[PDB]
């Protein structure tokens, strides 16, 4: 009787915070992960301790390939196998690294950056829709998509395609009662790899508070979009960026 | 308890907004221009729920030499009644055609004054008077880039209000004041509009083929003023059932 | 006969460059000015010496007031009086100064919203009413969505001018009048800016770390009025050397 | 001393008009094609009759695959081999067909729609920049990207990704003096098969003239962007759509 959600890349960081807050709201969750098996299992353990049989894990690589459609079908199928329904998909998983235009193969970079950020969402969307009373999809977009980081072409291309998907799917799935929306963080949890001085450089650019968003702040916007308070919203992308996208060079 | 000002609050969307903030625990100032009876009826409904948590304030928001003083008075009414003003919702709006091919300058004063200049002056007054969670929410329009034909001045006004939203979000962020917008598509249709005409619009909406309840607009407002939106500023949330996505 | 154009604010800087390039393309021009009488007359003399009877001046304050509609009518009528026709309108004149949220404010509203938005609207109404390759070009701002802090009213004006561009393109398309915009980023820097502050801006521009020349801005105007843009309406061409793509 | 340009999908329609107008402007051209060899050769022969040794053809499938990077390198290399320089790249080739979310494999659809519309442009852009004065790239985008055709999600995703490329590449290449811009048609040349009654349905929606753009009208915008008159323009997309994108439902 409790609705169920799939969250991709949910073992750590923003996707973990989304899975936790959906579970706190009443959802049963599928915690998708690729490499972070220990974190995924530990989160499912923590959730199930709170309410038994309310969390499962599902491992998959969301790089594009000729098997990606089956992997995405398997993710959605894992939700139906565990819970008998699938009410919400959150497309959160994402690869991010530089792809300079001027001096892994480039075809691997294309498969990873465009696959994870764009093609996997599209196939997860297809599978979600095909397998189908408050259904909705939330794509994690990027508030800085029109002011991109230099040398991040392929990532930027994938995030723009994800906006395209959010709009196209919102239009096509509306007659089935499925809403499709986005949440677009600016700087939220910074990369684990990034040094302290660079982290502080980013934090100082943010108008509202000179700090990054917490993962929970991003999750809060996802919660709103899946809620009954958003039943007329589809095709919308909510920036959660403390004003960063409004700041000129 | 926090306190909110809602302009144009006597009817329709603004009334739904004031009702929902009140339900969330806000004390409210119900601003009205011509709708005194309706404003007082709403304040009566609210104060019967919790005594002395709603007051009314009359003002014309047409631009003129006295609009700054009227806008300062609206904000002051909140501080006098409640001792604080945490939320401003700029909801009041005039809407009618202004074909390119009332004098045109009265049309300017009404369309650009209610939809843009009054919000600007209320924003300045709200900011100047300042655990708190301060925010402004501007009622925008989801169809701003696919405008209704012969509605130039209305559309100009709504574009100006997007500019205010962004400029104010940036300038007031250091003060902890967030500024955001909600952009309805087809919501409560204009009383005048004929029945067949309304139904024409409803059929174009992807989500359900009907207009948004005022309550659906209010729900987005309530989110943006909430602690669940504390990192959000300069954002405009469309609440249009997908209508802006639909090509000609 | 040669076609004729009106350029507002055409005495100096970008508006002069536009008028010169339209003249070089074969147009007869009305050089609108407000305060810059010596500059306007000097430019008109230069153009008339190149080709007799092809430039006149027209003085007008474009601040909003109850007489602005008549002033806008008069500018358009000056072109028909001098040249028998008016093919192109370029809305270039603009006021720009800070209006912090924390002259009277109503004067600031009349000047910044008047010159940047209402006078373009009324000139557009007058141009259309008085009516082949007819078009209007509005000088917009590439940084509208990433505004300078404390410039709310200027940003509101330039957003309203985007609305006008789109609403007018839609409404005037059946009359064969095209309406487009050109959006500079950093072009001619303000005369009063010191070199150190000018270099701060230059260093932000990806394409050559320099501001646009006035001629570069005029080239885009010339394209949009030309027969090579005969299907373009409602479009705003950024001419900003990539500045709008640069994150904080 | 004449500059040279590559135009992809140049044998017919818009790409053909672009190649013709570039040639008229004084450019030597590489006419890329995939299936339309007779038309490509016929255009090259016409152009060479106008001025000898000013046009060559280059065949390539721009579907994404292991070999697509080498193909795109070869297209750029063809221009340097023929003409000793490559000044202008126009990414015009595009696949277009529906990909409904609800009921070719779907991964073939991904490789064709996302490869032609986005990945090939990226790889061509990489190859163009690596091999390097008025250097510029022009991407043929779509004015209706934010009000998409129902059941065209992958096409829409590909065209949004191309906007991202246009912006990301403008920023990254601006230090090399390479400008990157787009031209976004609305309704231009209608599909060959389409009945007049359906073509008329589209034409009647366009505010400016109730007609589609000619190919030559699209080409005139490309010619402006590559010209000395656009030397400060980069990262810009010029809609050429007769007001169609301003029309509400
Ligand atoms: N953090 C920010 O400031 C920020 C800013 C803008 C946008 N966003 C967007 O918000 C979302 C959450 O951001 P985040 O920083 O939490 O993300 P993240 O830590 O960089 O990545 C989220 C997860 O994506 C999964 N992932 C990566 N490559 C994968 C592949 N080939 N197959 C399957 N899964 C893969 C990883 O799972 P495993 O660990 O299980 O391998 C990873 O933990 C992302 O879509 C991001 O682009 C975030
Ligand atoms: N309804 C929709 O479908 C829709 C669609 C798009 C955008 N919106 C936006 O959403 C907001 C609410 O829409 P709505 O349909 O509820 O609005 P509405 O009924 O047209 O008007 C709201 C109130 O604004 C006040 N107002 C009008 N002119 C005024 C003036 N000169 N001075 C002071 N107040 C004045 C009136 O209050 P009094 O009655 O007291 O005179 C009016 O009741 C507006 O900003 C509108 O532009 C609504
Ligand atoms: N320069 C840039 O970098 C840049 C950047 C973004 C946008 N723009 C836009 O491009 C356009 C040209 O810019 P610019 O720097 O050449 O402009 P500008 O020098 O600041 O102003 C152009 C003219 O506007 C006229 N003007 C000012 N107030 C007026 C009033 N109350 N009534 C009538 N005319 C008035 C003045 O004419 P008189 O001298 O005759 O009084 C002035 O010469 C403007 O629309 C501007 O906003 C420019
Ligand atoms: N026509 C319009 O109304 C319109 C509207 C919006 C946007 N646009 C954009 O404008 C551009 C030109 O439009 P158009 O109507 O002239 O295009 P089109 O005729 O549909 O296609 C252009 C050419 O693309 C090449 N192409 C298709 N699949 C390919 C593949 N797998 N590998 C290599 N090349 C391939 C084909 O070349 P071969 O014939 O040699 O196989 C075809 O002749 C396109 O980017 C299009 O998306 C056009
Ligand atoms: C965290 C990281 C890498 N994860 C993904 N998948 N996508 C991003 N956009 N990320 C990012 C990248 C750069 C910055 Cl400065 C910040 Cl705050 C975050
Ligand atoms: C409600 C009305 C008139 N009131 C204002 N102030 N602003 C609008 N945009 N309005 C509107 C106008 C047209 C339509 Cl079709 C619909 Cl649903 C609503
Ligand atoms: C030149 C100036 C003032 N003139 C007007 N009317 N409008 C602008 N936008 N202008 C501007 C303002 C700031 C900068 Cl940094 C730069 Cl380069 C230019
Ligand atoms: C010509 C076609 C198919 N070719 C490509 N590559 N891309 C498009 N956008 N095309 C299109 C599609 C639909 C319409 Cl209505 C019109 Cl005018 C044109």
């Amino acid at each position: 009787e409790a609705p169920a959600a799939v969250v991709t890349g949910a073992a750590k960081r923003i996707g973990r915070a989304i899975a936790v807050k959906l579970h706190q709201t009443g959802y049963r969750v599928v915690i998708h992960y690729h490499n972070s098996a220990e974190a995924a299992v530990s989160l499912a353990d923590e959730l199930n301790k709170e309410r038994s049989n309310t969390a499962v894990v599902c491992q998959a690589d969301l790089t594009n390939s000729n098997v990606l459609p089956a992997s995405c079908e398997e993710i959605i199928n894992s939700c139906f196998r565990a819970f008998g329904r699938c009410d919400v998909l959150v497309n959160n998983a994402s690869a991010f690294y530089p792809t300079p235009l001027v001096q892994k193969t480039v075809e691997t970079q294309v498969a990873e950056l465009i696959g994870t950020n764009a093609i996997a969402p599209f196939l997860l969307t297809m599978s979600f829709a095909q397998r189908q009373s408050n259904l909705s999809i939330v794509n994690l977009c990027d508030a800085m998509v029109d002011q991109p980081c230099m040398a991040f072409s392929l990532y930027n291309m994938g995030k723009h395609a994800l906006v395209g998907l959010t709009q196209s799917a919102a239009l096509e799935l509306a007659p089935y009662g499925i809403r499709v929306n986005g949440v677009a963080p600016g700087v939220s949890l910074l990369p684990v790899a990034m040094g302290e001085e660079e982290k502080d450089k980013w934090r100082r650019k943010v108008p509202l508070g000179r700090r990054e968003a917490s993962a929970e702040q991003i999750a809060d916007a996802v919660i709103f979009l899946v809620s009954g308070s958003a039943q007329y919203i589809t095709g919308s992308i909510i920036k959660v960026d403390g004003g960063l996208s409004l700041v000129h060079a």
